[PDB]
């Protein structure tokens, strides 16, 4: 709400989700809104990918999907914010899970950081940030 909406741009390493063997194929990303993230960092895997708003509850506001291909760079998925959104949860599905970061949870501003706004009222109001989606797992680009 202040800021009312949120973007994420995402990379994918030519090099992901290749299974042993196996040439790179595209991974299935989630972002999901959320109260909290507790439950959301907490949950196992099969949980939230088969049915997330049962495992998460109050705590899930909204979910989105997409798939990215290997070597894809740029492309963009966003949406609205809530009033009481705290933080973006992004899931990849990798087919090959084990030490993986296929799961992470991104903080969004509380009152004090977007204060500007009342004085600064024409400030653009969507937060952006860029997220990889590496052989590893996922992470945020500085």
């Amino acid at each position: 709400s202040v800021p009312s909406r949120y973007s994420l741009v995402f990379d994918a390493d030519r090099q992901v989700n290749a299974a042993a063997g196996a040439q790179p194929a595209p991974i299935k990303i989630r972002v999901l809104l959320l109260r909290s993230d507790a439950e959301f960092m907490d949950a196992d895997f099969f949980s939230l990918q088969n049915d997330a708003k049962s495992v998460l509850g109050n705590s899930l506001l909204d979910s989105d999907q997409f798939f990215l291909t290997p070597g894809q760079t740029g492309k963009k998925l966003g949406g609205q914010s809530a009033l009481d959104a705290r933080y973006i949860g992004v899931i990849a599905e990798y087919q090959n899970l084990d030490g993986k970061t296929w799961r992470i949870s991104l903080p969004l501003p509380e009152p004090t950081e977007t204060n500007f706004y009342k004085v600064w009222q024409f400030s653009p109001d969507e937060l952006e940030a860029h997220i990889v989606a590496g052989v590893s797992g996922l992470r945020p680009v500085k």
